[PDB]
């Protein structure tokens, strides 16, 4: 029908936005010659972050528990090092390809431009399933696959981080840290910092879980507060009164759907592969997740009808796809009724449905800045290994008992001018602050820095879009910002 | 009347409490049987010391003769690299203790959450019988024979003072790593705390450890749950305390306690002990064994004869040698909490004799973590490359002063100028701290807060296994709870 | 699995007791509808044309009969059809061997750990 491969998609974005970005370019290019070489420097280096500077194919043996021996594909494509090192995530499953890869690597390196994160795009993948293998075999392919890597440059604390991904969690990444600080860089003193997404007890840091959900909740919260935006989708600013509908109830969808219920919003209906429920007066995210958490599904839900129609064409506001690639699809755009697409995956629209929803008045948060919420996390826990401390550890207290010395200042200098003869004036925290000053913890201080990289992040997304003048365009004018970030980096630092 | 190694029945009775619960927190694509296998195998590879290294390395004396001597360092666990540990100057050196007290220091790291592993050196010499000149090059060899067998690095072990040594070898011990070994290491300063300020140290270093012992008292002292049982009012409010052993963690401990209201009623020596019920002055006390040689002769205490740990008095704080309280004289003593200033200054037999008496004992893994925790703070100040508050300070003084003044201007905007100004001024405990901003107060700040996270972590498991007041397992139970979660989660 | 001697007379018993058959597959393809098949269309329509190929009130199945979302599943066909590739993705909870070990050694351990009741065959199919 439709759907064409990623690796396409990619690079048509890379394409549309380096010829809009290009002008600019070669105007700010203060180089000493004339304008012709400076649009050569310029084209040239487009010509250089497109595509991957590196791939890496593997194939390792292993022991099975039964005794026999396999050979285990394995691949990992490391996009651009224009800032080592490169970040990306570890994908099991058989549907691997080069170029899945390959494009996957190429988004990570413009997702990480969006945030601000200073690491080049990476992305690995090996052809196994993991419920072919037991635990003990997927630990052995977990732990020789770090060796060859460490061995041939793709992966170190300086060189390359990866980070859990599609059928991997904290427990691969715990056999990765541990393999690699125990073999090739035991003498590392951050050996630990080769990986992010380690439990806590690894070195893993504090609201890793729910990071991508609050960056999808944050994202969508600075344009549906942005009264300039909200007027072209024909609804007021603010979450309140608003219906949202999710697919997929597995991480990024539970914490979406948890944020945005907390601020007001309301969910309508929530879909997975295996059904879909339905709600016109809210489904409460805690008795969703107690009972996905229990049934290992979500359908029966007692406080939810069945839906058997299409779940992304649901009536509602928002849309949070949260699944797979190629969701929202040519033949199916025109048959969807929100408003706002809040892209909680990698690569969910085809640019065929960008293009009915861009004449349909439909604003599409595009996936390289709202998915990057758990990258941005990702790079603080990189951060915490390197400073080998918790958030915090050193401030928390120090930080308090000023707090409360400010609060009681204020109060001796009250009761001087307004109670000298007797009473108290007393000026005691608020009940949201007394929260934060008694449950003060990491998850605080990575929460905030998350949320202000959303912050900031979008307000250079919406200078972009009105400045080339794109409308709701913001995935054109993500890359944009994203390509421009990263030819800076390029054009500033000389030849070889 | 004496015991030798007390730990390891430590870590055999707090793994059989806390193994229940380990099997239950196993999350392992495994069966429950095969679990307490994992709980069993990993408990069975805490408890001994990974490794140990036995030295006899040269030396040439001043008057040209040769010598050899023999050194050791045992490193326990090594489930957090680096890992942490003192170094001993003496003649009464065995493998067999520094094993013991690199067990301790892994636990007690545990109990404050220090991501460091066990350690512990030893030489075999008397530092009396050397010159300063003979001591540097015995330190400066020992660094290198434990570089080269890599006993000592800021990723792989980070040496500490301990008896007859302190910031005079460390600087000898990071100097010499600098320009060898970790030459090429940008973090070669770190490889070793305790050092002095202008060789990398970090300020609070000397009165951490007594400071660490004071809130170890003061989370206990001021909860109503404990000082029921013992029968006492919550607070430091008219307290006597004595304090046996004058030496850096009793003069300090004394400092603290008795600025929050606390009174120094006895203080002992290896060689005297004065007396005072009205309450003796830490300052006063200090200046004259700093002119002096000892506490004995004090003019402001009359000389008291008799066991120093026995004085009438309510906190009893032994900052001494080891095994001072054991069975013998434990039913003799009179005061109604231990708060151990040394490690391991009570036999387990004392440790049932006070159990049953309804008085309690701080654990040494516990209060005795101070210096430990803000070695840790060394450790990453010399990683930062850079002291504490020195980007921030500023930051932070001008932001306490726009806060009040903005609280002031949008007062006297809604009241008006006819009632006259409203002066918005810090306290005099704020203006205090904000004129004095150092990195001394951001050390002892998250010192205070290690201390008081942890102790909340043992009152917890305390009442959760029922253990009464007996803190000391407790304190293993999550000591040994941490390190096993580090090894089950690795694979 | 198999509209052989078996499997029709299989189908034909479960349905008369009230469970529905949402596919039969064969080697030359395989059907599917979640309403039910009726045995007797099935069977009738078996005799005529020699396959169960282009039955008219069911659907054509492109894929694995194995693996088909159930409850019961009847490997009533060849030998050795679900090996240690196929079992962990089997989504049926009870399997009944309609022929003679259609089941590996290997299958039959993750079919133990999966918690899926395999009914042996020299007592079923016997
Ligand atoms: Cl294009
Ligand atoms: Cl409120
Ligand atoms: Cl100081
Ligand atoms: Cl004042
Ligand atoms: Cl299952
Ligand atoms: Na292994
Ligand atoms: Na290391
Ligand atoms: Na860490
Ligand atoms: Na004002
Ligand atoms: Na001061
Ligand atoms: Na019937
Ligand atoms: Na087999």
């Amino acid at each position: 029908e439709d759907d064409p491969n990623f690796f396409k998609m990619v690079e048509g974005f890379f394409d549309r936005g380096a010829s809009i970005v290009e002008d600019k370019l070669v105007k700010d290019l203060r180089t000493q010659e004339s304008e012709e070489q400076k649009r050569n420097r310029v084209r040239g280096i487009l010509r250089i972050i497109k595509p991957c500077n590196h791939v890496l194919s593997l194939s390792f043996p292993i022991r099975r528990d039964d005794g026999s021996w396999e050979v285990i594909e394995g691949y990992r494509a490391q996009h651009s090092q224009h800032r080592t090192p490169c970040k990306g995530g570890i994908r099991y499953s058989t549907d691997v390809s080069v170029d899945e890869v390959k494009a996957l690597a190429s988004l990570m390196t413009y997702k990480c431009a969006v945030v601000d994160v200073p690491f080049g795009g990476a992305k690995a993948g090996v052809k196994i399933n993991p419920k072919n293998y037991t635990e003990n075999e997927l630990e052995k392919i977990t732990r020789r696959f770090t060796m060859e890597l460490a061995k041939k440059g793709f992966i170190g604390p300086g060189v390359d981080v990866p980070a859990p991904d599609m059928n991997t969690g904290e427990r691969e990444m715990s056999w990765i840290a541990d393999t690699y600080a125990s073999t090739i860089g035991h003498y590392d003193i951050n050996a630990h910092a080769c990986v992010t997404g380690k439990p806590i007890s690894q070195g893993g840091i504090h609201g890793r879980i729910s990071a991508t959900g609050r960056g999808v909740f944050h994202g969508i919260e600075n344009f549906i507060n942005e009264a300039s935006y909200m007027s072209i989708l024909g609804m007021t600013p603010g979450f309140r009164d608003k219906t949202f509908v999710v697919q997929g109830f597995g991480n990024v969808g539970l914490h979406s759907m948890r944020y945005l219920h907390r601020f007001g919003a309301k969910c309508i209906a929530v879909g997975e592969s295996d059904g879909s429920i339905w709600n016109p007066d809210g489904i409460d995210p805690k008795e969703l997740e107690d009972f996905k958490l229990q049934h290992g599904s979500i359908l029966g839900f007692p406080k939810a009808k069945p839906y058997e129609g299409s779940i992304l064409e649901v009536d509602c506001d928002i849309l949070i796809p949260a699944a797979t690639e190629k969701q929202l699809t040519k033949s199916n755009a025109p048959r969807v009724k929100a408003k706002i697409i809040a892209e909680g995956a990698n690569g969910p629209t085809t640019p065929e449905a960008d293009k009915i929803f861009l004449e349909r008045n439909i604003l599409v948060i595009p996936d390289l800045y709202l998915n990057a919420g758990g990258v941005t996390v990702s790079y603080f826990e990189w951060l915490k290994n390197l400073n080998h401390v918790s958030y915090g550890r050193l401030t928390f207290k120090y930080e308090r008992d000023s707090n409360y010395h400010l609060l009681l200042s204020v109060q001796e200098s009250l009761e001087r001018k307004f109670g000298k003869h007797g009473g108290t004036i007393p000026i005691v925290p608020t009940a949201e602050f007394q929260d934060s000053i008694s449950g003060a913890s990491e998850k605080d201080i990575v929460h905030s820095a998350l949320a202000y990289t959303m912050e900031r992040s979008a307000r250079q997304i919406m200078h972009t879009a009105m400045k080339y003048n794109l409308g709701l365009d913001l995935r054109t004018a993500a890359y944009v910002n994203a390509i421009e970030k990263v030819f800076k980096v390029y054009s500033e630092a000389g030849v070889t």
